[PDB]
């Protein structure tokens, strides 16, 4: 069953939105847009990691990868410029996308049959 679950959070459109979402914003703050996937697909397994995920990235970003481009005394290039402007962006992705998956696991253990009518 929560192997089913994490199959009908897969099509999920807030899920979906937001995973495309993450990955946007990791290719501007990482320079890689799969850098998060795998974990992703991990909390869709175990919703409860989600917080864990969220907080990782944005209290420790660089455990993560280092930040594209490069700060050179101070002088950062254009990349790095992007990277930082987008941090911000990536941490709301990232709740947003967590949050959703919080919220669709609930939604479908609340109400399954409407999962079921779904169809998308």
């Amino acid at each position: 069953t929560r192997e089913e679950i994490a199959d009908r959070m897969q099509h999920n459109p807030l899920v979906q939105a937001y995973q495309q979402e993450v990955m946007h914003w990791c290719k501007i703050v990482y320079g890689n847009s799969d850098v998060l996937k795998e974990k992703m697909q991990e909390v869709l397994q175990k919703p409860s990691e989600g917080e864990d995920l969220s907080r990782q990235v944005a209290e420790n970003p660089t455990s993560v990868h280092k930040l594209a481009g490069r700060n050179l005394c101070g002088l950062k290039t254009n990349a790095r410029r992007q990277a930082e402007e987008g941090f911000m962006h990536l941490c709301q992705a990232l709740d947003g996308y967590t949050s959703a998956v919080t919220q669709a696991q609930e939604n479908i253990k609340h109400v399954p049959q409407a999962e079921a009518r779904r169809y998308g």
